[PDB]
């Protein structure tokens, strides 16, 4: 004791040295400083009341701080006043929780006591025992005593045999459950606790961590939820792991599943870009690496591998975690270990074994304002998951190029709904019209229906990323009945330009003549358009009236025809040009610039622009692009340069199912993309295009030619 | 080399250049950047076009690369860098002299090298201070064919040649007397430097002389304001360095009670987080980082040895490559650097500081304080605002009730060649576009500059203490009829988080009237406490004229007696803006709008406005509070404080005093009592809700029970 998250050798190593280094000091003396505010309080532990956001909620969780800062505190400066807070806190909860039923304010969510839902017990718990767990050995056999049987033991028990539909399940609910009673189990000594933990109340293995270290993550370390969820997942699968190997090293927990909790974390870094998580499904746009279960899990990776690129992150994080992984990570950096973060293009299987779709990240540039396009080719989610296949975002720059809304919440903000999530998150944010994907007939993929969605995965035809160029590629064939889509987009070098361009190419068929919608949310202010809208008549009517578009004003619309148009708009020092053309046998065509804001009485949405590919009629259509950063503006030294586009034209010709996209640059150059969708590397492939015919091998190709 | 750089600055860099880090990567990456633009030969090409195109960017290259590359061999000795400012300069002698005016000669005073004679001087500016760096590594015969070929002949056309340009007392004259100036120092030739520093006549009634005392306030203000003061700095910064460099006799900078100094202290206290108040026209990423301000500030630390500029300095993150700013990176290597001091200060206005006042009001430790800007100047002519009174407030690093600025996008071809655009006159001037009163949806001075140029507005009051600040200021002028008064106060309450603003602004007109006032914030709406009707799924244009066009109608809402609030968040704080209008009349609305109709080429950017309005009134009061509060950490996922502490707000109009009673939730209160009587012994009686309330002076603030 303490021998949980931080060992007794681990305190020695941090009371010897931690005064060394400026940030973890400053960090840990922070801690310190609130800590001594928060005690001067006194031992406040009122009788569970609120929830949300609400008093008891709020004070029960500084409590559990509290608690795990003091037991640390003690350990590390030797001083007796946080020994005493923390048994004094601990001795209020043993004296109360024996006499609790569920919550006063419980939900449909499965109750708590402590909280209106069980699931803020388990980290509680999570939190608390580790507070116990350093500050055991300063306790006489009455103390432990009330404290083990009054809070601990009784709260355990409720986490698990009183909860089994909870502790069961093969959810981030169960992973806090198991990792609370299962660190509890470790501390008090309790072989039962432990297993159940493990292994599930039957002990069977049908439920349990070990299930759950099968079934949550694909084998690549993806969490089908999304980053958001993906990063708060890891806390509870990272800490009980930790425990787990502090105690019993022979069960090779960081080893379980091909190092399944070590590709867990590095994939929850590969999910983000200068700072941030992709904010794909339901996610908030603030949330990025500094979160504090990514400090820890960093921490104990660093700890366990010795990784030095793992630094560069920690760095960025600026942020440590206080404890013996975190002055390993100090040490490391003060020592001038530090080596850069190599970003992968990679793509992330879905589903437990990775089949059931996947998340495309591809990455081209240097440091951490590179050129990363994500394809979001994933299953459903379930009831967090947007109506988005084949959805597409874009960074740039240290910038998010061409974006995803994430979720409609406030968070903690109690006059925004209690801070929930919003009525517009359903009627805006998970809405197909939304995302930057194929709309057909003003309707959501599925129906908007997530009993629907979820039984249907898009179809990954091809994954590549070389020196040459990057590809993912995708179908869709259960979005809408008798409606197929098929989209590849690619990341292209092209030596002659500043910056590698983006190039997309979505087919649709119908067996029916229908709409069908492109959209592009970007980011920046619009330059100029190669079309012409036409006058708006002083009023912007609201756009189509359900699955989203009733959240949207028409800004202006504007013909289309054969030849490819442009939009150019500004985002801080660079321009960004997104060149369009739409093959189809229908002669419908329009452009429609919108605005979010219809059918917002409370100030709910925030303000955003999109460009809109329409068509007509049509039971065919190919929607090609390309998006290309390029230029400098410098507003500082008033310089600017390159702010011309330098793609003159984009044409696109199909031939017995196969596709090819000539990018006409203005230096008299063209880039030549050929798309064939049979996987067979050695099959050559021809197509007569408008002059001339073109070949190559494989699925794809993509020549420059002078 | 002696004008910007002497010799004995050169001698320092040489020798030091190197040990100061950001210093030597900066000077690194010009050099870096030097050698790739030389490696592409000689190019001087005929004159042909204008701003943005070739020929206008080809010369303005030369020129810095002339004074670049003339720095450089005096700091490393590398004849590489002599050869090619000797050839550069050789070439525009060989083809300088005979050229007639510009191939785009405008209306607009034209140059010979460039479409207007403005470039010509930058030009001149730039290429006399690299030929000062290069006459050691030259023979009499080059020497004499450049003096010849360009200096001389355009040191003759900037001045002798073009009196209405020279005599003028405005930043071209300031860009031509240093021209002509700096070519007469370095050449030697003293016609040139008298004719710079006393006009033509050497009476003394134009040049830099009258220049010093004419374009600057006694305080250091130029009119046209910040945007144009930081360009300004450059020409009368450089020139006064060639002085003193040259005539250190002259005391340049101490003339005018060391009108210089203040000059740049003045456009660093007009600044905040690092840019510019952008008021008038300015492009709002404009900042401290401008090269005029990097050299400025070194200079002016060279001959102050103030070390508070050095946390400027950092905050600038560009060093001046001279020896001035070699003796900043020196200080700040030394741990010399001290806290810049923000004060708050009135900006008096006009040569005399006597045409209105620009007032900063400033609360707080560090860069991202709380400042407040009351806009109560005269109208700085043509790049001028219609938006007499309007304010400014900067919090938490950001701007919170904002300016729009002008609408341009600098060097950017596609819109309109980088010209002013068509909403710059149509929305950006307009007083609808601004932070203060409408009358019947019109401008101020009913948008014509030539009315607007003829008055002022009439400073009532300043004052800044522990308390509080006030600044307080009477229109008397925009409209026919009407007359408007605004008091800004910034209130420390000890119970409340951070400071308060309390805003009145009193109308009163013959006819009865549409009385506006638009709050542009910046950020998202959390809620209102009035309600909304329904805009029916359709936004309108919200008026026809004077920047009207150019706004959505989101929602109405209906006001009346009570105070209501708008809260806002932005980053990690919140922001609620509570407001009582009192009036006779009894048809009051909020209107929510939005930019971007009238808008065809997307030039406008996205931005929402709370409107206050009140129809066929004769009297108005507008009171405001706007309040910055709580914490939201989306990191660490905690929000406190998210509510308002202002529970109402109370308005009382007596015999012509105001009263303002802003009640907080915890049972306190706060009373804002003003008289508009200057005298500080006066005492003054009103009654509140059968309460009353008596003070000494102009204002009052109680904080209470
Ligand atoms: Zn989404
Ligand atoms: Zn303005």
């Amino acid at each position: 004791h303490p021998n949980l998250i931080v060992t007794e050798q681990d305190v020695a190593n941090i009371a010897a040295s931690w005064e060394s280094y400026d940030a973890y000091a400053e960090q840990l003396n922070a801690d310190k400083t609130n800590l001594d505010a928060f005690m001067a309080e006194g031992v406040v532990v009122p009788m569970p009341k609120d929830a949300g956001g609400g008093y008891t909620h709020e004070q029960h969780k500084r409590n559990y701080k509290a608690i795990r800062n003091a037991g640390f505190l003690y350990q590390v400066t030797g001083d007796e006043k946080y020994l005493t807070f923390a048994k004094d806190l601990l001795l209020a909860y043993a004296k109360m929780y024996p006499s609790l039923g569920e919550h006063p304010n419980r939900k449909e969510q499965s109750p708590g006591r402590l909280f209106w839902q069980s699931l803020n017990e388990a980290v509680w718990l999570v939190y608390s025992i580790q507070g116990y767990d350093a500050i055991i050995d300063g306790l006489a056999a009455e103390e432990k005593q009330e404290i083990e049987s009054g809070v601990f033991l009784p709260m355990a028990k409720f986490l698990s045999v009183e909860s089994p539909e909870t502790f069961n399940k093969i959810h981030n609910h169960g992973t806090w459950a198991v990792a609370a009673v299962g660190m509890t189990g470790y501390v008090l000594g309790n072989d039962e606790l432990v297993e159940i933990s493990l292994m599930g109340l039957d002990k069977t293995g049908k439920a349990g961590f070990m299930k759950q270290l099968d079934k949550l993550f694909s084998p690549d370390g993806y969490y089908t939820e999304g980053p958001y969820a993906q990063r708060y997942a890891l806390m509870p699968f990272i800490w009980f792991a930790k425990a787990i190997e502090t105690n019993e090293p022979e069960r090779k927990i960081f080893e379980y599943r091909n190092n399944i909790l070590l590709k867990a974390v590095y994939t929850t870094i590969d999910l983000s870009y200068a700072g941030y998580f992709f904010p794909i499904n339901d996610a908030l746009k603030d949330k990025g690496i500094d979160t504090v279960e990514l400090v820890h899990a960093l921490a104990i990776v660093y700890s366990i591998t010795g990784d030095n690129t793992l630094l560069d992150i920690a760095q960025e994080q600026g942020r440590i975690s206080l404890t013996g992984d975190g002055l390993k990570v100090a040490k490391a950096v003060g020592e001038g270990l530090t080596q850069p973060y190599n970003y992968r293009s990679i793509l992330l299987g879905d589903g437990a074994d990775g089949d059931q779709g996947a998340l495309s990240i591809h990455r081209l540039g240097e440091g951490h304002n590179h050129m990363a396009l994500v394809a979001k080719n994933t299953s459903q989610g379930m009831g967090h998951g947007h109506f988005d296949k084949l959805n597409w975002l874009l960074y740039d720059n240290g910038n998010e190029i061409v974006t995803d809304y994430g979720a409609a919440r406030y968070l903690n903000v109690e006059a925004k709904y209690g801070g929930h999530y919003l009525a517009e998150n359903n009627t805006w944010a998970k809405q197909t019209i939304a995302h930057n994907t194929l709309v057909v007939n003003e309707q959501s993929h599925f129906y908007g229906d997530v009993t629907t969605a979820d039984l249907h995965h898009p179809e990954v035809l091809s994954f590549y990323s070389g020196e040459d160029y990057q590809l993912s590629s995708a179908k869709e064939a259960n979005a809408y009945d008798g409606v197929e889509f098929v989209r590849s987009m690619l990341l292209v070098n092209v030596p002659s330009l500043e910056h590698p361009i983006v190039v997309d190419v979505l087919n649709v068929s119908a067996d029916k003549a229908s709409t069908f919608d492109l959209p592009l949310y970007f980011n920046g202010q619009i330059i100029d358009f190669s079309f012409k809208v036409k006058d708006n008549k002083n009023v912007m009517k609201m756009l189509g009236k359900r699955n989203g578009y009733q959240h949207l004003w028409l800004r202006n619309t504007a013909p289309v025809g054969d030849a490819s148009e442009r939009a150019t708009w500004i985002l801080d020092d660079r321009f960004y040009s997104y060149a369009f053309v739409t093959s189809t046998p229908s002669k419908k065509q329009n452009v429609l610039i919108a605005e979010l804001g219809a059918n917002d009485p409370n100030y709910n949405l925030r303000q955003q622009q999109v460009l809109i590919r329409r068509v007509e009629k049509a039971k065919q259509a190919s929607f090609v692009s390309v998006l290309e950063p390029h230029g400098k503006y410098d507003g500082s030294l008033e310089t600017t340069s390159g702010a011309y586009s330098n793609v003159k034209s984009v044409k696109h010709v199909s031939e017995n199912g196969k596709d090819v996209v000539v990018v006409d640059l203005k230096d008299g150059s063209n880039v030549v993309v050929a798309l064939s969708y049979n996987a067979n590397s050695e099959q050559v492939h021809k197509v007569n295009a408008g002059e001339e015919a073109i070949e190559w091998k494989g699925f794809s190709s993509v020549v420059v030619r002078r």
